[PDB]
């Protein structure tokens, strides 16, 4: 799809996140997804024109914006299968942008 | 040198015509851009996104589950004179700072 880059939310079992934890506890996971065509820049035009002509000393360059978090949630706490209290830092996104 | 350079600011002298902005100009600018490698597994958020995707929970949306080497700031303006002696000011043409986002 091509909905614009933004914050999305999904209710997930923490065992689905693959953190190494067995947990059937549900957490609200927030993430960044979507299209960045409206976010086109003159920088990206020039960079694409230079990569094509082999002017960038064979380095990997990103000439298109990426939809990514600009900020993260500080803490997500949950209990595991042994009822042990756990905290995870910067699990969910708090804000998104086409970078 | 042999090996992938880490994400950072790079500079290159270019004629404005080379940038393909729509105007021919032989004026040389120092173009600055972001290039290089980012460690793909530096984030618990990216690990979560990766596992959700492999288990087919995020279908149909464009999702970036690794950091991108991109500008975090741009140089304000770049001005130049074209072949018709017409003045142009281009905003945010060159990067000022880079990061793995």
């Amino acid at each position: 799809g091509a909905r614009p880059c933004g914050l999305r939310e999904l209710e997930v079992r923490v065992s689905e996140l693959g953190l190494g934890y067995a947990s059937d506890e549900t957490v609200l996971f927030r993430y960044c997804a979507g299209a960045c065509e409206a976010a086109a820049r003159v920088y990206d035009l020039g960079l694409r024109r230079l990569r094509q002509r082999r002017r960038l000393r064979r380095e990997r360059v990103r000439a298109q914006p990426c939809c990514r978090p600009t900020a993260y949630e500080d803490e997500v706490s949950f209990l595991d299968a042994h009822s042990r209290y756990h905290t995870v830092h910067e699990l969910s996104a708090r804000e998104c942008a086409c970078v």
